[PDB]
Formats: structure tokens, sequence, C-alpha cells
């Protein structure tokens, strides 16, 4: 009976956290963010789009909780193109994708963590680790505190602390690099009555990914379950720089390229979004190896391969990530050394494609 400090209470690392728990582990899921359920208190998107393969890996760890977690996604059957004109134009679907929200999946798997032995700590952020040759001392901030661990799962994001000890311990292959794309989280209310050729207060076709694909910069709406819709635009600092100097700069930008949503939003709701916008950059990282030899330590999720948004589909990647190791280590009976191994060796030149195509995608608009 092993015990395990899984670092980031994100959707990668709760996820992680369920699968060790299932299979008799002690984890130990840490964060330094407070406890998102919590009224007193980290959430990039409202919702995002999951794949099949983001559900069969919900299906693999847990069966009957995964019915009741995504009771409320809703399934998109293609995508909606609105053109300058405002004229909608359908594309059915290769991979069907669901609308989920995002703090509903991530308080459910939570949820699910206190509905079994493993722990949570909140507040704790990780600072320091130190590797030996049988437990691994943990050194967090909370006021110093530490704990040690059989192993340690880095989950922690993108600026991984964890990846940073693992680089003290391995000669790690890691590039990083700053994209020049930004989002702006927009918001599309229901609609006051019942419609019902979308079944639910939807504005527009809940159904369908809607996009509005102009020069350089994108509008996209995924539905929400109460019949809103999270809207995101995409754009590069540059534009998002000089629109925002003037309230009608904005307003005007808006009502010029996606003159459809007048009808569907307040104008005047997304221009203050566009100004007070957290200026937050994406980056995009690779590593090689994930694993420190002998089975000490892993990386998994935007700590390993965190990618560019909608064009990469990171949480999906990282769902896939937890149920390969789950396969891995119940092939090779537990032994962590040889399976974190033949993760590396077989995952990432997987990694290396998802996370190009999706860069090659991304260079391509922009
Ligand atoms: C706008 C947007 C839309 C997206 N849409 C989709 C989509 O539709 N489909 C899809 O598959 N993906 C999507 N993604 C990507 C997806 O959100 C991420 O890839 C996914 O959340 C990865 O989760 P993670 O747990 O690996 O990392 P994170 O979600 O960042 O979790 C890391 C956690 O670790 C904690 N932490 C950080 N540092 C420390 C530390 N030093 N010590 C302790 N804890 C720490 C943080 O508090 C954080 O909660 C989208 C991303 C964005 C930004």
């Amino acid at each position: 009976s092993e015990s395990v400090a899984i670092i980031g209470a994100g959707l990668v690392g709760c996820l992680a956290a369920l699968a060790f728990s299932k299979e008799g582990y002690n984890v130990t899921l840490y964060d330094f963010r407070q406890d998102p359920r919590l009224d007193t208190t980290n959430l990039k998107s409202i919702n995002l789009a999951i794949s099949a393969r983001g559900i069969d890996a919900l299906k693999s760890i847990d069966p009957d909780a995964c019915e009741h977690i995504l009771q409320d996604m809703i399934p998109m059957k293609g995508r909606m193109i609105h053109d300058l004109k405002g004229r909608q134009e359908s594309q059915l679907y290769g991979e069907a994708i669901n609308s989920i929200n995002r703090s509903v999946l991530n308080n459910s798997l939570l949820d699910e963590l206190e509905k079994s032995t493993t722990e949570l700590k909140f507040g704790h952020k990780l600072v320091k680790i130190e590797w030996t040759d049988d437990k691994q001392i943990c050194h967090f901030a909370i006021t110093p505190h530490t704990e040690k661990y059989d192993f340690v799962i880095g989950c922690d994001g993108a600026y991984s602390a964890t990846r940073s000890q693992m680089q003290r311990k391995v000669e790690m292959d890691f590039s990083q690099e700053y994209m020049n794309l930004r989002y702006i989280e927009l918001y599309i209310p229901p609609t006051e009555e019942f419609k019902p050729n979308y079944g639910g207060n939807f504005a527009i076709a809940p159904d369908h990914l809607h996009i509005w694909p102009r020069h350089k910069f994108m509008l996209i709406a995924l539905a929400n379950s109460d019949g809103s819709f999270t809207s995101t635009f995409f754009g590069s600092k540059d534009q998002i720089s000089d629109l925002i100097t003037s309230k009608s700069r904005v307003r005007e930008f808006l009502i010029e390229n996606f003159p459809d949503i007048i009808n569907i939003m307040d104008l005047d709701d997304a221009v203050k979004r566009f100004i007070t916008y957290p200026k937050e950059s994406l980056v995009c990282v690779n590593c090689k190896p994930y694993d420190v030899p002998g089975g000490k330590a892993i990386l998994l999720g935007d700590a390993a391969h965190a990618m560019v948004p909608f064009y990469g589909q990171g949480m999906n990647c990282g769902f896939e990530d937890v149920r390969i190791l789950m396969a891995l280590l119940k092939k090779h009976s537990g032994d962590r050394s040889r399976a974190f191994t033949e993760y590396t060796q077989t995952r990432h030149k997987d990694l290396v494609s998802i996370t190009e195509l999706a860069k090659r995608n991304y260079k391509e608009m922009s």
C-alpha cells in the first residue's frame, strides 16, 4: 500500500487522484488555490468540449459516477458557421464532442474524492522536492510544511513546479513557447421563453458549436445547460490592445464583424469584458521524458504538454494520459519504474503529433 503526492487539483489532477484511490494508493491531493466549492474563495473557461476519448477515459475510472457527472453535457452534431453577412451554415461531423461546464466537472470529481480514502490539502503550494531512492521529500508553503511520499505526480499546470523540480534530477528536453493568442470570455444569456426547436431557452442552435471565422480572429459559442451560451473571442494581443483603447472602438468592432449577435448579446457587457479582461498569456510546453527514472515522479496534463486552446484539446488529452498510465500500471503489475518508463516511450510520440497539429492549425489562422 503505497502513498502518492499529486500536485494539482485541476481536472487532470483530480481525475488521477480518483484513479489512484480506485487502485488502492494512499492519495494526497495538493493545490495552492483554495477549495473551489467553498463560497469564501481558477477557471480558464466556463465550459469546454469533451470528446468521446475524454468520456471513455472517465468511464474507465468510474463507470457509475461518469453518467452522473456527465448528465448535463450537451452533444454537438457539428459546427455552425456564421459569415460576415450573419448567415448560418451547418457542418456536421470524425469525432463527436460534448459541451460540459468546467466548474461542475471539477467539483463533481472533488466530491467523488471525498467519498473515498484520498486526502485533500488546499492552500498548499509546492516549493521544493528532494529525490531519494525510497521516499520523496515535499516542501510546501501554506508557513513551511513537509510530508514524505513514495512517488510524486505532477498535474500542476503549464508552469509546473513539479516539472522544474524533476529537471534537477533528470536530463529533460524541455521547450516553452508563449503565443500571441489571447481569449476573452463572453456571455450569451438564455432566452426568456422555451424554444421548441432547440429544446430549451437557447438563442441559437444548442447542438452546434458556433463559430464566427474571421481574418486572424475568431468568435465561438458553446451551449450551457440553463439555456445560456459560453462565448469566447480569440485574437492576438496586439489586435485586442488596439481595440480596448476606446469603448466605441470595441463596440463598433463587434457590430461590424459579428452583426448577428446583436439580438442575443448585450454589446455593452461584451465591451466591458473586452477592456477589463485578464491579459493572461498562453504558453505551450513539451517534455522528454515525463518521468523520473525509478518511477519516483511523472507528469500529466498541462504540466507535460500544455497546448493552444480550441485548436488543441488539453483536457481530453490530459484524461487520455491518465487512462493510458493506468493500463500500463495494470500491465506491469504495479511496477511504477517500468510503467512510467513505457509511458514516455509511447506517449511522447503521440503528444508530439497532437501538440504540433494544434500549433499548426493555430499559426494557420493567425
Ligand atoms: C479558454 C480555454 C478553453 C479550453 N477549452 C478546452 C476544450 O474545449 N477541450 C479540452 O479538452 N481542453 C480545453 N482547454 C484546455 C484545458 O482547459 C486544460 O488543458 C486542462 O484544464 C488541463 O488541466 P490540468 O489539471 O492538467 O492543468 P490545470 O487546470 O492548470 O490544473 C493545475 C492545478 O495545479 C495547481 N497548482 C499550480 N501550481 C501549483 C503549485 N506550485 N503547488 C500546488 N498546486 C499548484 C493550480 O491551482 C491548478 O488548479 C481550454 C483551455 C482554455 C484556456
